[PDB]
RNA sequence: AAAA
RNA sequence: AAAA
């Protein structure tokens, strides 16, 4: 798949040119077009700054005085119709009207937006033009891009293209040459911060305290995320330090990762005050990192529920989940605590024995003697600490217990060894 | 450390306006003054582009005639001489003046100047400003800041904030805001790249295939690099998989790796072709990723060469290096290994026993099964796998054995184990 | 609890 | 080349 997004400014003020590229050559007002044709991307995403709008009867208003635009300029330039348009809130006094709030507002909105459209499956082949681009947008769009693919690039192959125009300078430019100025294979970066404090949700940008407090009392998800805050934060270290079991025990509930977003976004968006006579945006509540994470934590669960699996887990599926999550040391790491339980069930399979509901410690023959569970054995042996893991072999008439034993071996944690395993991935986490 | 980077492109056209920011207020052409006045920054830099050269014969010409018209408007407006200018790369056809090279250029130019001036010693309060600054320059140099302090930041405590004000129209605008964009704790990332291929230190841009293929043949660097590559990826795999005796024994040579970086950013310099009567800039040669991975190696090893030690290396050195350099579940895994041998030097000194020179297999009482060296077991186990290394006690007389055996206790890679150590290493890092 |  |  191949994606190609342009952050663009006052694209109606651009005037008539000539750009180069691939060794096509072209005339008009943008590079859009050039680099349709010679890029034939899958999917087109043009993100702008909602400060070129006029029509101050409302923000629905806005956004539709903004999109029309756009699509208008679009014909002009044929450029087709098969394309997203994310109108980022931007900020500035202009003689056409006033916008205020949070500039980094443009990050959250712009990372929510591409959450939703960048494809959760496949390889990613993304083209990036800053060429029209504002400074603070175009930055702030970078930063949001690169943070998702990272976390794509856990489960695919994400290559990144970054593109720009020679400097257009009127009255002297003959023809500007589009350069490339990046090309990478992006690194797998999974999540690696908890959850914030609930002040860092949804922030007053200009809301008094009466109406702030009432507001933020009276979110379900803010309730909600106090008492699962620990069991995310257990997921996100899961990827992060090499704990497929708790990876699948832990996987978030995507329709409830869905509702928080829904909730705080659309919060967000009612605290916008247009006042139609002076011709004034005011954002009065501004996101926050929690809302950033919120994001990305979703994104992290789509790009990896392949992986998710019925249970009971066996060895051979925490195998399977571990080659495709983890690699160098961490991987390996991994591959030897599994391989000592396998190793164990092997030779209990060769003697037709079947344990079941049998705590690690036991299977393993270790001393019933050293039952305190520390961070340090959590932690080191990929989550599978021998007083928090219970095992069950299925019984089978085995015939090459070397290969079968593993698929046949089951592990869960025990409800108490969950508990004391969540506190210690959460606290890991927060001193990362 | 506070420190104050800058972007700018053609300065002098900038007008004179009124900033806000920090509570205070200014009239000028130029956000630095306020951004000083408010931040108090120990350095500052500005960053900008050649293609503002007017007058130029020479390369020396052309930076003379930028330098002394930043100086000028330094001295015009608010700001002091506490500065460093770096004078990077551009591109594009200007009345003025053309300049033609790789735009990529930029960011290893700026990149090889950042890593001269950030210091590698102590915390880190960084703040970068866009608001002037050309798109593709801005971004160029925001990652290669970025791609520094993500290294800086294994050692020390590192936030970064970004600014960019509101648009300017000309004509119009009166007062502009400077925003945050950013504020950010900087996650630290070890150096994850191994050395490339022979062909990515430098690239012909424009260049004759017999001048290329000579100045190849003639550069040392590509020799010398040839023969300590393979002991270089060893060492940037040591910080990433956490194998603190690798990091030890592979630490590298930073006179050799300084002269390597010059040769190659000289030989660059060189290749530089400037034409007096027509104003053009051919930059012959461009710098590939290898000129960056050497950027970066250097700016690691300054980062941690307050770790290093002479041979012998002690349990108790091992111990104290890995809790400076390694978090999660890889410094788990190193307190493991390490307290495995401890563990048995304890048993040994209790019995007053002082073994020298013995294979850690028989040292920790390991049986023949196996002898071959896995790259399982080298990664799995923090580089301290039974075949490879050789424990040494130095006798003393225990009175507390328990706390004095990591004292006493070396560790040392046999030459024939740290050849296959090197290319287990090696080949994960390029694999990953 | 031979690589727990 | 502070809305190429």
């Amino acid at each position: 798949m191949k994606l190609l997004v342009v952050s663009w400014g006052d694209f109606e003020r651009a005037k008539e040119t000539k750009y180069r590229f691939g060794g096509e050559t072209s005339v008009g007002p943008s590079t859009l077009p050039i680099l349709q044709k010679v890029i034939k991307p899958d999917w087109t995403v043009i993100v702008l700054s909602d400060t070129i709008g006029k029509d101050f009867s409302s923000v629905e208003t806005l956004r539709e005085d903004v999109r029309n635009r756009v699509m208008d300029f679009l014909d002009r330039i044929g450029a087709g119709r098969e394309v997203d348009v994310i109108i980022a809130p931007g900020i500035g006094e202009f003689t056409h009207g006033s916008f205020r709030g949070s500039a980094m507002d443009a990050y959250y909105y712009v990372l929510h937006a591409l959450s939703e459209i960048i494809p959760t499956k496949g390889d990613l082949e993304v083209h990036f033009d800053s060429t029209h681009g504002l400074n603070y947008v175009t930055l702030l769009t970078y930063r949001a891009l690169k943070d998702l693919l990272g976390i794509a690039a856990v489960m695919n192959t994400v290559t990144f293209y970054a593109y720009n125009s020679d400097p257009f300078v009127p009255k002297i430019t003959k023809e500007l040459n589009i350069n490339t100025i990046e090309t990478t294979m992006v690194k797998p970066t999974p999540l690696s911060e908890p959850l914030p404090g609930f002040d860092e949700y949804l922030c007053p940008y200009s809301m008094e305290r009466a109406e702030f407090v009432r507001l933020k009392g009276s979110l379900n998800t803010l309730k909600n995320l106090r008492k699962e805050k620990k069991k995310l934060e257990a997921w996100i270290g899961s990827l992060l330090f090499g704990l497929p079991l708790l990876f699948l025990e832990e996987f978030p509930d995507i329709g409830r990762l869905e509702s928080y977003i829904e909730e705080l976004a659309e919060t967000w968006g009612g605290a916008i005050a247009v006042n139609a006579e002076e011709k004034a945006v005011t954002r009065r509540l501004a996101f926050g990192s929690g809302f950033g994470t919120l994001v990305k934590l979703l994104f992290q669960a789509r790009i990896t529920r392949g992986l998710l699996v019925e249970e009971p887990y066996s060895i051979e599926k925490l195998y399977s989940v571990s080659d495709r999550l983890f690699r160098g040391s961490t991987l390996q790491r991994v591959r030897v605590a599994l391989g000592k339980i396998e190793d164990k069930a092997i030779k209990y399979a060769r003697k037709g024995a079947f344990p079941r509901d049998i705590p690690l410690r036991d299977f393993l023959g270790f001393d019933a003697a050293n039952r305190e569970v520390s961070p340090r054995n959590v932690l080191a042996h990929a989550g599978l600490e021998a007083n928090v893991v219970e095992v069950s072999m299925e019984a089978w008439e085995p015939k090459r217990p070397e290969e079968e034993a593993g698929r046949h071996t089951h592990l869960k944690y025990t409800p108490v060894g969950l508990k004391k395993v969540e506190d210690i991935v959460s606290r890991a986490l927060k001193e990362s």
